[PDB]
């Protein structure tokens, strides 16, 4: 029998190769097989201005993300549902992870706050809304996404002592509210995977408490909250230091809303295994791609003769026939074109380096590509 | 009290200067002035390939032709003056010249012919319609437009002696008829414009046979027909040097589907004021730019690297910002903006040829500009 006549798993992790806390290998799930270290693009509507789900799939996106928060406000969940789930709405057949809405209840939304959950107003229509650990897992399940998040209790940046604290504790008491309501529809479990999210802010023995917390309840996967909310890099690479370890060895490690190329790269050498960002699709629309020497603006004059691709060894679609000049041309004019090929672009950049970093990982020399990486990725030679 | 306060009259027809033949000057309608020597672009439904009104104005149009064959096809006249006319139609609210639907009967549709008029399919659905001097003009001045056309019959070519007379002599029989019809409607008589169209075929005979006939009835302008129907330049030119003189001399001289950009000199250099061809659009939708030094073939792999504009002294938007190379991308991606640009160029470069044209006559240097200008077209230096 072909690997395309066999059965799929619902949710299997295999380490293929480790350098240090650095991890390469699979996740199979039953709508196909993720790479990992992975980055997950985030999905939208289908607009004018959004890729295609092929042209996403060809840069080399295994899983894409679905924001939750947003797609129950327009069409709503009930509604994706009627029009058969989020695959379905996306054209999108592979794997889908949403996160939980919980962060932009915080960052968008809110009318009342307690240990039962929270309701909220729409940023659009002041429709009130409300989220739970029990009504976030449903939503989820009506989108009909593969991997599914915990709801948890963001804490804004920077955060008390006090409130750091506090924040956890309920996240964990909403962590084994998420695993029960999961856990509560068969359909669901039998073909979808859960991860809880780690808390504590920057207090190593918060952290512990909270690794131990969600060990004993038990997840598919465990994410590192808490960062990438205006802490700086020193700061995010130390809790790393010390967070990623806590974690069970065996299950996924994701780091949510990270980021720049650098930052990628760095949370790889602390253990990290999955990442999501809108940076690859927010630069692309406002003229800006990553290169292996930095990003460039190509609405700079220099590039108006440049004949050269976006950038020198990109393999992307884009890199492969158009260059900087036409590029820049496209952009200076307002042409939808020259932002739907730099996003395009941008995308299959953080594919290709999440290749090269489970490509480095496989042959044991992540260390010394990470070193490469930086030198030439800060010197900006471009 | 300004030129914006003043009275604009029906049809003025004034020579500024001349040289030789040629002639230069205005035509002034109540829609506006018309620059002679003209080139008219074909004017299009409104589609996602075709310019903008305000783009086919901002490369010097003065004025667009209409095609009565294809606009009583679809929509249909009736659905155009409901719609307010042809001017709210296009979105252009300047003069508009229209052809009779004959020629399209010929070459496009054919149930029954007489010296009543012509019954045929549409080359669409197989409906039936009918033309005549009378519903030529009728359906014209549905449409609204500002220069109306006699109705005439072709002779396809190349055709004989017998049947080049016969059909000239019909031709003068309807132009007397069409002439009648336009003057019976008050409407139409006091706003527009009514040319008459030579017919005789390459027999010098038989062209001053209806020089004389059509001068007799009387018309604002007058054409020439029977032309650019498969000739060749050689004896298209050999034919106009005796055909013009013929014509009144104090009204404009309308070669129809003329043409080429050496084809349009020459004939100003043999008396013609007014010229439309769907040639530079359909150059633009096929990849082929006019330029000083011939068309070129932008899918060329030589034009990949290039950053010249399309042409070196054009000053159309086009050639202000587009290199050849961004253009050769976007042709060879099928992008419609490739061809929008194109054909944006290809009418500008035509209306800068005229208004070289008529600069050059009134400067008394038009003589020489033609031999310039023929000089570096064929030599192809491109
Ligand atoms: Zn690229
Ligand atoms: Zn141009």
């Amino acid at each position: 029998a072909t690997a395309q006549e066999t059965d799929r798993p619902r949710f299997s992790f295999s380490i293929a190769a480790r350098e240090g806390k650095a991890r390469t290998g699979t996740i199979e799930m039953k709508r196909g097989v993720i790479r990992t270290p992975a980055f997950m693009p985030v999905g939208t509507a289908a607009t004018v201005k959004a890729l295609k789900p092929e042209t996403v799939r060809a840069t080399g996106a295994d899983i894409i993300l679905g924001n939750t928060y947003h797609l129950m406000l327009r069409p709503g969940a009930e509604r994706i549902a009627k029009l058969g789930g989020l695959h379905s709405f996306m054209g999108w057949d592979r794997p889908i992870l949403t996160d939980s809405g919980g962060y932009q209840v915080m960052s968008l939304s809110l009318t009342k706050q307690s240990e039962e959950g929270v309701t909220f107003k729409s940023h659009l229509d002041g429709s009130r809304h409300m989220l739970s650990p029990e009504r976030s897992i449903e939503i989820q399940h009506l989108l009909g996404s593969d991997i599914v998040m915990a709801f948890d209790e963001s804490t804004p940046y920077p955060a008390t002592p006090s409130r750091a604290a506090s924040s956890m504790e309920r996240s964990m008491r909403w962590a084994k509210r998420s695993r029960d309501a999961f856990d509560s529809r068969k359909e669901q479990a039998e073909n979808a995977a859960l991860f809880g999210i780690q808390q504590g802010s920057v207090f190593e023995n918060l952290r512990q408490q909270s690794a131990d917390a969600l060990a004993e309840i038990g997840f598919d996967g465990y994410a590192v909250g808490g960062l990438a909310v205006g802490e700086g890099q020193d700061e995010m690479f130390r809790v790393l230091d010390f967070s990623v370890p806590m974690l069970p060895d065996d299950k996924p490690h994701y780091l949510m809303g990270v980021g720049k190329p650098d930052d990628i790269v760095g949370a790889v050498e602390r253990g990290i295994d999955m990442f999501d960002s809108v940076l690859p699709t927010r630069s692309g629309r406002n003229g800006q791609a990553f290169t292996w020497d930095g990003p460039i603006n190509i609405r700079n004059a220099r590039f108006s003769e440049d004949l050269k691709p976006l950038d020198s060894e990109c393999h992307c679609a884009v890199c492969q026939k158009w260059s900087r000049a036409c590029i820049h041309a496209l952009i200076r004019a307002g042409e939808i074109l020259g932002a739907m090929l730099m996003t395009e672009h941008n995308i299959a950049f953080y594919q290709q380096l999440m290749q090269k970093i489970r490509d480095s990982i496989s042959e044991g020399r992540f260390s010394q590509f990470a070193q490469d990486f930086r030198a030439r990725y800060f010197a900006r030679n471009s």
